[PDB]
């Protein structure tokens, strides 16, 4: 089997992308955010304090003839920005794109932090990195990929986010229409439960590419691209104007800069970030300051292939015995 579904951005600054998913019988459409660096499917529902929801579509479990209480489970997780979530869970028919998984843990927030009320574009989560992430107790669930792998005509699902427009999240398939020249191999550790990689190093603008190992995650979940402070000073550094704002919480620059292209290697191959995708706008509205599209990580404990890096190419998450990750121009 495999599955193919579109993916949206949720605004103009491609803040995070949406993915239409179908959930129960008769089906309740939710839109997920697809999510490489966490493992929980989790969603707005019935269960949700009233007063934390504000313009979701819910899940409602009694509506649906499939849904089945797991019986004494719970959920809650926190994420890097500092967002949260909790409740009970439920095992639901969910499909994606076509492809359909039995018996998936779907995981009903009962309670959801204020960052995720005031976001009215996003019904939920559907994580995408390793199951040993996953946060019900007192028995781990497993992801939809984890789920599906078996039925899948190969074990792999790929992600193809757009600058300023839709892409595509395919499960199953390989899409060699949707890249440019070869796709990239490179190895995977999941140590941590991420798509951890090593990326062999970068260069800023025209610049020669420094090679040096910088070991990060492929994270679909995340905004921006951060990277060691060494790397984005190097780059901030080409950009007048730009400077590091405490006050602002990262690297500013003047609205009217022309951005220099960030590059990337994964192996001997490399991906170039055009400089239009690092500006995230205006710090305010009205204000001819600009935020930057790649942060330091410092504090973070760990660097961040979010959709700034992720977005420049055509990306394979291979979830074979042994995993790896592909990336390829487009």
């Amino acid at each position: 089997s495999t599955g193919s579904a579109t993916t949206t951005p949720i605004d103009s600054l491609d803040d995070a992308y949406i993915t239409p998913v179908q959930i129960g019988t008769p089906a309740q459409t939710l839109n997920l955010d697809f999510d490489t660096g966490s493992s929980d499917l989790w969603v707005f529902s019935s269960e949700t304090t009233a007063s934390e929801v504000d313009g979701q579509t819910i899940y409602t479990p009694s509506k649906s003839t499939t849904a089945k209480l797991l019986s004494g489970a719970t959920w809650s997780i926190s994420y890097g920005d500092g967002s949260s979530s909790s409740g009970d869970v439920y095992t639901d028919t969910v499909s994606v794109g076509g492809l359909t998984v039995t018996g998936q843990a779907v995981e009903s927030a009962k309670k959801v932090s204020s960052s995720f009320t005031e976001d009215s574009t996003i019904d939920g989560l559907l994580g995408l990195a390793f199951s040993t992430l996953n946060t019900v107790s007192p028995t781990q669930q497993k992801t939809f990929f984890d789920n599906a792998k078996a039925s899948l005509d190969s074990p792999v699902f790929t992600a193809d986010l757009g600058y300023h427009a839709p892409g595509t999240y395919n499960f199953g398939f390989i899409d060699t229409t949707a890249y440019t020249g070869s796709i990239t191999y490179t190895a995977v550790s999941t140590k941590q439960g991420f798509w951890e990689w090593t990326s062999t190093g970068y260069a800023v603008g025209s610049g020669t590419f420094k090679s040096t190992s910088i070991d990060g995650i492929a994270d679909t979940g995340t905004t921006l691209l951060y990277l060691p402070a060494t790397v984005v000073s190097a780059y901030w550094a080409q950009v007048s104007g730009a400077k590091s704002s405490s006050s602002v919480g990262g690297y500013v620059f003047p609205c009217s800069a022309t951005l220099p292209s960030f590059t990337f290697g994964v192996g001997s191959a490399r991906i170039v970030i055009p400089g239009d995708y690092i500006d995230f706008g205006p710090i305010s509205t009205g204000s001819s300051s600009c935020f930057g599209g790649i942060q330091s990580s410092a504090g973070i404990g760990i660097n961040i292939f979010g959709d700034v890096a992720l977005k420049a190419a055509f990306v394979v998450f291979n979830g074979a015995t042994t995993p790896t990750l592909g990336f390829a121009s487009k």
